[PDB]
């Protein structure tokens, strides 16, 4: 209400870029803010186990999906007290949550191989950290999960190659933002 609002989704899978890009594309573009999936994860307390002993964190269960909306609906309501308001909103569990379906303007999506997936995640230390065989057991198989899922979406994804490095891909976004 009261504006023009711009929202732009991010997701991919776990470490293709995502917070990187939303990052730096909030740098270089006015009145912009940024809301990370990453704030909105449980506990570990509160986050179940699977048969095989899994920590489940790589499911829509694992997030405060009504705090993170309630962030959302908030930059929202408020928008139009700072002025095209630009909202990114980046997560690798976006794009199955049918209450953003309707939100996006523009919707990228950060692909790269498994390989390099496994690479880049084996760099990082979580809270907590990944246990012996996880992302082989949990992350790519929920992953694929979250693919099939995205089979049902009617709006137009942008597939992003997050090979590339991260300054080609915030050009990319950008050079498409500006048109
Ligand atoms: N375009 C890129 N090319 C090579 N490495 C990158 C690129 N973008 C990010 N990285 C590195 O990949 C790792 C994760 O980047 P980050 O922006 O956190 O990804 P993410 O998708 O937000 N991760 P996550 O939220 O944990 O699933 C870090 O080591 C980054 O430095
Ligand atoms: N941020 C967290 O609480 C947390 C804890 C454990 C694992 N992760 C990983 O974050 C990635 C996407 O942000 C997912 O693949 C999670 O496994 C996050
Ligand atoms: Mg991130």
């Amino acid at each position: 209400r009261g504006s023009k609002t711009f929202i732009i989704g991010i997701s991919g899978v776990t470490n293709s870029g995502k917070t990187t890009l939303a990052k730096n594309l909030q740098k270089h573009l006015p009145n912009c803010s940024v809301i990370s999936q990453d704030d909105f994860f449980k506990p570990e307390s509160e986050i179940e186990t699977d048969k095989n002993g899994f920590l489940q964190y790589d499911v829509l269960e694992a997030l405060n999906m009504e705090k993170m909306m309630s962030a959302i609906s908030c930059w929202m309501e408020s928008a139009r007290h700072s002025v095209i308001p630009i909202l990114i909103i980046e997560g690798f569990l976006l794009f199955n949550y049918k209450p953003l379906d309707t939100i996006w303007n523009r919707s990228y999506f950060l692909t790269i191989p498994y390989e390099e997936c496994k690479r880049r995640r084996s760099t990082r230390v979580y809270q907590p950290p990944d246990s012996p065989g996880y992302f082989d057991g949990h992350v790519w198989p929920m992953y694929l999960k979250y693919r099939q899922e995205m089979q049902d979406i009617t709006w137009e994804v942008v597939y992003l190659d997050g090979t590339k490095s991260e300054e080609d891909l915030f050009l990319q976004v950008y050079e498409d933002l500006i048109q």
